[PDB]
């Protein structure tokens, strides 16, 4: 038994299963960080820093007594209740396959959606950078039209090997970005198939974020550590109803400023 | 001996052969909903209903005596008559390879209609709510022109993944939609290679619908129960005639609404 | 883990044997209709309706399509609910061996008088018909006193004969009419004697009906479809007090109503 009382929520085997299986779907649906960043295996509910290696002059605590303290970046967890109706519950077992789960598909997306910005644009409380604020590099700003996504593709890959990073490079494309990219021209042009040409993979689609960002996917430059994936936890249930949430820990760190560059969303 | 009285048919061994193998050929040719929902394997002749896991309140028998009636959709049963005029049937023992099966194909091409009708756009006798009208999502009208087409198809995809939903996306074109899409562009457009670019298949050509539909087969989203799949009997003949018939037994159900996008005829 | 959260319940394991004896016996004294029906084993929680075999004609899908709809009878759930007042469910780990299940009890008799007379007398909400109000045969008026109860008995029986039944007969008779006949006459008369020279067996004793029932037990004529069996399960429990439920899944058909006579109760 752990924190997550599963065992004291009225779901029966077959709705904690259908649950599961809806969650995981969603999960990997909407989660585009995982994708282009290296993600550790878990590390376990103990796991609470991440050192940097760096230190900090103290005032000494004597005779000719120098210290530094080491410094640390915290986890941060994150937690989104929702509630289900307890008839959904009770129908999986007589047979349903219709089961309403929109509240755990809503959860779903919100902590995904919070994972993501976090990851790309920041998030200040936790002390988490961010990939696009954090970038050494000049940010490009997307055109109106996507025939000029190849240009602007272009000189984002000549500002990485002017940088002097490696390995593949991959962009990741907010929803409006992503959609006029992949409508294509009404003058017949192969912006896609020349895009394609240019990239080392597929566009990564991000529902969280605005405008863009390139990056080189060689390893080593933006790490998630990870103490505890996604997870369903119960907190309360009525007569009618039942709250679970969906929980997780982790800490985000950009190692090399260099290897990324961010697009802004069009004027 | 069975409901399909076959032996009582005047029809020879070899004729009744050849009436089986053109109207394999042409129900495959004509069906298109099976290609994309999930068909099971006929469940008999005994197969009645499908229980959905649902429960409707009642009023009590007595004391404090709750009680509640589980609910089912019911199984419908399609047949369709056509009558051959015996020559055919006596000439393909004679040698025949152009018998005429004219009206064999017309009642094939009816029933496979039926059917198709029935699951895309619903058969409110038979409970049947349909594959369109059920959709969560907003419908999406197509343009008039081949030009739009990609326009469109990345509108519906976006719905789809805001929506959630994952796995293969198929695209199904009513005749004149399918027609439009095949014949190209006066401009140069490959329309077709960007959507297939797009789209994870072939267009599926169903000529019973109008519009189109583009939905994911990731699998669980539309059960199509089949008790007794399209079989050919005999009713009565005479002495120039043979009275045959074309039926099937089937429910369907749309289980998940927001994996659906329903794309409506040009104006 | 299952619908019944029976882990849930702050019960103990020697207090749930306890319970579920009590339970047993006092179901298996007070069912009749299982005694005299024939009552197949459970079907599991997704059995939902069974199919009667016959068609309804619908309206046609189009051109020359015909469709007939299966007819099938739904199963339906009965539940009771009762409350415990902890301190038996504590005492019995204590070594009580005189735990007052008297709300147990009279849950169990309730729930199984809804049973009987659902079978006996018909439940409309359900779609049950019943044994006695859908009887072909003309019902018979029990006499006043015991003594013209065999005139009666031959007259039920002749009625069975002449209507072709076969099998070993049972009669099922009320409180008020089980008492009249075991308790004798004041004349020395062994009707009893003469009964149980006439039937087929033992006088089934039902509290839940008026009047009696005279039946062949030859089989096939009276289907009980059992989804669930009567089981325990939990609601919710307060600082004093537990409160359980008394659940069942049902469905009946009479199948051949020529083999059963009703006995209307003396006026």
């Amino acid at each position: 038994m752990n924190n997550l009382h599963r065992e004291l929520a009225p779901v029966s085997d077959a709705a904690w299963e259908q649950i599961e299986e809806e969650a995981s779907r969603t999960l990997k649906r909407f989660l585009a960080a995982r994708r282009v960043v290296d993600v550790s295996d878990p590390q376990g509910p103990a796991f609470s820093a991440v050192g940097t290696g760096h230190v900090t002059r103290l005032e000494g605590p004597g005779d000719s007594v120098g210290a530094v303290k080491r410094q640390s970046q915290p986890v941060v967890e994150f937690r989104v209740p929702f509630i289900l109706t307890r008839q959904a519950i009770d129908d999986v077992e007589r047979g349903s396959q219709d089961s309403d789960w929109s509240p755990l598909k809503e959860a779903a997306r919100k902590i995904a959606g919070a994972e993501d910005r976090a990851v790309f644009d920041g998030y200040a409380a936790a002390g988490i950078g961010g990939i696009r604020p954090q970038s050494s590099n000049s940010p490009l700003t997307l055109p109106v039209a996507a025939s000029g996504y190849p240009d602007v593709i272009a000189r984002a890959l000549d500002q990485l090997r002017v940088a002097g990073v490696n390995g593949p490079y991959h962009l990741v494309l907010g929803e409006n970005a992503y959609t006029l990219i992949t409508s294509g021209n009404e003058d017949g042009y192969p912006v896609l198939q020349h895009i394609h040409r240019l990239i080392d993979g597929e566009i990564v689609w991000a529902p969280a974020i605005e405008g863009g960002v390139l990056l080189s996917t060689r390893g080593g430059d933006f790490a998630m550590d990870i103490g505890q994936d996604i997870s369903i936890g119960y907190l309360s249930h009525t007569a009618t109803h039942v709250e679970l949430y969906l929980q997780e820990s982790f800490t985000f760190r950009t190692l090399t400023s260099e290897a990324v560059v961010s697009l802004l969303p069009s004027e």
